[PDB]
């Protein structure tokens, strides 16, 4: 199989570890984890474009659209690569996460490894919410933790 | 051309920025920019094979070795693909980090998107100390900063 990882970290509480599994070129991909620090709800959760934490969580600039799609949930044809959905937090702050996703991949055009994964301030609308900027971000607002998604043992 | 990042932070002190360029599919790779937190002198600069901080710099593993080599200077033909020599320090505690390499790549086999850039506690060596740890580690000593490096804009 091929893995990766990815350590969630931030200029805040939130902070998390997010594992990644592909057992065949180009299949479907495992991703879990948990993310710690949380309000309670849902948060927008996505692979951004570049690996490019600079300045913060704020440099890995939009979510990664290799095919120039509008934005959507992760069971939509109509999305980005990156678009994961949301993860949801109790009032413990903490979020299991528990994906399978046939779109990203740990190899070829849809490459996830090398760019950022990112949970966000508020819930993703997954394309629905009615404004311009639905079909760009979901409007999940701000960047609370970060990390980039490298290659694992 | 074709351009990476990669954010060094530790445990202690030591926090870097560091931009890789590379103008031509398969050229040269311009790697530059600073790390401070540094005791004066030589500090060990190595690409790790693994992009995994899930538990800090540990976690990164050996020197990125594709090609099933021994340790040296990214001068010297035999040498891990990682093995980018020492960045120096003066005392203001800073390294002013300016290297173009040959054998790093941001594209094929010797890709180091993905994996963790790690600047060391002790002098490398270069594969010339006399021990068998020489031809392995350089007797670099610890991680003091370590990033994943990701691809930029
Ligand atoms: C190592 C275990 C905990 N990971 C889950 C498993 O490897 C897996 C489940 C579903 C998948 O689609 C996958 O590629 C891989
Ligand atoms: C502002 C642009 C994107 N137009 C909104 C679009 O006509 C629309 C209307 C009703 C909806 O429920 C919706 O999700 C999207
Ligand atoms: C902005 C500056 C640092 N860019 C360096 C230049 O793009 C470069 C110099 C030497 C190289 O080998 C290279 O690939 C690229
Ligand atoms: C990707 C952007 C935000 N970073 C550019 C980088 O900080 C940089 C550009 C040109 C330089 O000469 C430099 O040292 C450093
Ligand atoms: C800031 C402390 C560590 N003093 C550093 C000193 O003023 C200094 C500045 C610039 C240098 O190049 C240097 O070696 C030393
Ligand atoms: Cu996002
Ligand atoms: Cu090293
Ligand atoms: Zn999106
Ligand atoms: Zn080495």
């Amino acid at each position: 199989a091929t893995k990766a990882v990815c350590v969630l970290k931030g200029d805040g509480p939130v902070q998390g570890i997010i594992n990644f599994e592909q057992k065949e070129s180009n299949g479907p991909v495992k991703v879990w984890g948990s993310i710690k620090g949380l309000t309670e709800g849902l948060h927008g959760f996505h692979v951004h474009e570049f690996g490019d934490n600079t300045a913060g969580c704020t440099s890995a600039g939009p979510h990664f659209n290799p095919l120039s799609r509008k934005h959507g949930g992760p069971k939509d044809e109509e999305r980005h690569v990156g678009d994961l959905g949301n993860v949801t937090a109790d009032k413990d702050g903490v979020a299991d996460v528990s994906i399978e996703d046939s779109v990203i991949s740990l190899s070829g055009d849809h490459c996830i490894t090398g760019r950022t994964l990112v949970v966000h301030e508020k819930a993703d609308d997954l394309g629905k919410g009615g404004n311009e900027e639905s079909t760009k971000t979901g409007n999940a607002g701000s960047r609370l933790a970060c990390g980039v998604i490298g290659i694992a043992q």
